[PDB]
DNA sequence: TTGATCACTAGATGTTATTAAAACCTAATATTTAAGTGATGGC
DNA sequence: GCCATCACTTAAATATTAGGTTTTAATAACATCTAGTGATCAA
């Protein structure tokens, strides 16, 4: 018996109003499926979300605990698991997904399988275990017949795209989606709809069409009740705000910490975009991580240090920087803050060369900013935005 | 009997020494598969380079109706219609290749099948009747056995992003071919290096690398004997110096003009590339096409009159262009004339928006160089060009 | 009578098992190639 | 002579075929779902 079947019978011994208005949260008519559920092993509901929102609803601080141990408890080959290898992607439950994965690779249940070598595909291509082109030969290969897996073939791609800077190819791809051509899984056709709104909110966030940005992550925020994509919503949202409203963006990622402060990653990362902003603005900073070595952390450690005259401090820090392996990103900072502390417009040229190389349309605001006030040619300028 | 047979057959009437000179300009020892291939109907060259390499040195000016009628009368279950499929690709002879295809993916030979698939997916892409995701999900789902298809696979995708300005993933795609695993055909494999040099030749001169641009075309240039590849590596050559260096720009362009005057394709190519030079350096101009109303003709008639401050016929010029419907890249060159005209910078500046608008990284030199000449700092224009 | 619990139901959705027909190896068998050799035969 | 022509030839590189898997597609047979119904049992 699965750990969220023994809670919801101990709250009804406690209280026998429960079970209608489970229901009406499951959006079932009735509560007979309810009753199915706790009294009969291996009965699934037709929708995911029927299970998903109660457990969001009476057992929202152990969603974890509880949907793992109900999700692989799952019989593999139906669709109740199908939808739990997208609710494990969605909220970044790998463990559970990758688990998922490798016995629905197995199965003998066609749909199950396919799914499940899909979602392999995404995760060996998100892990860069193997390059676009053999992925999306594999997918050719796999002979796809679901519309959902159709949906999410261009979906992973799409991430893929985005983790690596290529965004030419994104408005073109992204349009090809067509999530009314789903009949069999609301639950994946309704996450996939939140996945579009906020790689739409990105796609507009890397055109520097801003508006356009926040109103792609307000519709994602309205369409889910899923904590990973509010938190990249405020996120995206945040950023967007980044260089123009120190407060709107505070607000933005305060709003995030708040909703994620009890998991450590998503803490981490609302910590580290608190740290951009107030070292963006010059502010004294509270949400220095000293204790990482990561290239990201000490970089604002750097910044910090520059924008309060502390150069030494600033030199130890870059001299310990000088000491790692950087992609062309990274490089791209390390010489706004070379630039910054050496007071040497050169290295801003080679910051905006490497956020050119590394395809950034936003970071490089940070040199762009500079020799703005070292007194260059604004439209010029504005024109290396584009 | 091929009219390449009947003609060498007579050639031999007239003149006796024939059979060991074309024996050693098809790279054989001795003359005995000529005197086969001369005697019995199906007998092919183990190298199709051997008589590509007697039709170019004999019969230079009938190279088409000769390879024509030569490649439609093979067997295409033989590595002989493979070979003659990439050279009909290769030499833009597409209603041979498009015939070769259509035969090859219905007969019973599997590798001339694969060969016929994979250049129909080829000639799919590249004419826009597939995405670039259908072309390579195809791909997958063909189980590509042969190394050549394996690096063509490859080189076809490579041609697609060319085409459609997305170079970011060309540098990661051409680094996974690899040539030296090709066994079978070295025709195949000697023209697949020549389309790699030409390819790494337009990734250079994308990322503003002019002189690995020319290197990679000049190791082109001296490793064919096919028209289209020294054509547009003459051209490339010459584009790549054409806002730098006026003599060595002209020079890359005689040749090409010289090679390609008298055929159709190609005649224009080069009038155009030496009335765009003409114009940049403020020359005499004998290349303006007067005869065309096209958008870009009429433009260099403007450039050409307001270079010799003919400012009537420029004005007159420029009302007929008013009248027309430009997209964003005539827009970007309609700024730049108003720029130069009038005298004033914002034009300069808007020009320069529109050619980022329509992701040209040539043009866009044009008025770069204006406000280079006006003492704008150089630094950064050099940087616009990224 | 309320109301909670639960096993029935029907009809729509989902899942599995059965085929037959395509497609894919692969290894034997057979064919075709380049480049020596030696026969004509016209000078 | 001695040189062009060209059938043999060898062994190496290519092409074909026939077979037995495996893969794929379609659908008939089976099962599970939601949301009504009506039984108990408890106030």
């Amino acid at each position: 018996m699965e750990l969220i079947r023994i809670a919801m019978k101990k709250d009804l011994e406690n209280d026998n109003s429960l079970m209608n208005k489970w229901a009406t949260v499951a959006g079932l008519k009735n509560p007979n499926p309810l009753y199915d559920f706790l009294n009969h092993d291996g009965k699934t509901f037709n929708e995911f979300s029927s299970i998903v929102n109660i457990v969001k609803s009476q057992y929202p601080d152990r969603e974890y605990e509880l949907m793992k141990d109900y999700c692989l408890n799952l019989d593999v080959k139906t669709k109740a698991a199908r939808s739990a290898l997208e609710y494990a992607d969605a909220n970044m439950f790998f463990e559970i997904e990758d688990v998922l994965i490798d016995s629905m690779i197995s199965c003998s249940n066609m749909k199950s399988k396919e799914y499940g070598k899909v979602y392999k595909i995404h995760r060996e291509l998100s892990n860069s275990v193997i390059t676009e082109f053999e992925a999306v030969k594999r997918l050719g290969k796999l002979n796809i017949k679901t519309p959902e897996m159709n949906s999410f073939s261009r979906l992973l791609l799409l991430y893929h795209y985005l983790s690596t800077g290529n965004f030419s190819p994104m408005a073109q791809l992204i349009k090809q989606i067509d999530l009314s051509e789903i009949s069999e899984n609301m639950y994946i056709r309704n996450t996939y709809q939140t996945r579009v709104h906020v790689l739409m909110s990105n796609i507009k966030l890397n055109e520097n069409s801003l508006e356009e940005c926040r109103e792609y992550s307000k519709k994602a925020l309205e369409s889910t009740n899923i904590l990973r994509f509010q938190v990249f919503s405020y996120l995206t949202i945040g950023n967007s705000l980044l260089f123009s409203n120190y407060e709107l963006a505070q607000e933005n990622f305060l709003k995030g910490l708040s909703i994620s402060v009890q998991n450590e990653n998503y803490n981490m990362i609302f910590q580290q975009a608190l740290c951009f902003l107030n070292n963006v603005w010059r502010k004294e900073n509270k949400w220095i991580n000293f204790e990482s070595d990561s290239i990201m952390d000490l970089q604002e450690q750097a910044h910090c240090f520059i924008n309060f005259n502390e150069n030494s401090k600033a030199k130890e820090v870059l001299d310990k920087l000088d000491l790692l392996v950087h992609n062309d990103n990274e490089l791209a900072m390390h010489y706004y803050l070379k630039g910054r502390l050496e007071q040497n417009k050169a290295c801003f040229y080679s910051s905006i060369e490497y956020f050119k190389k590394s395809n950034d349309k936003f970071l490089i605001r940070l040199p762009l900013l500079e020799l703005q006030k070292m007194g260059e040619n604004q439209k010029l300028l504005e024109l290396l935005l584009l």
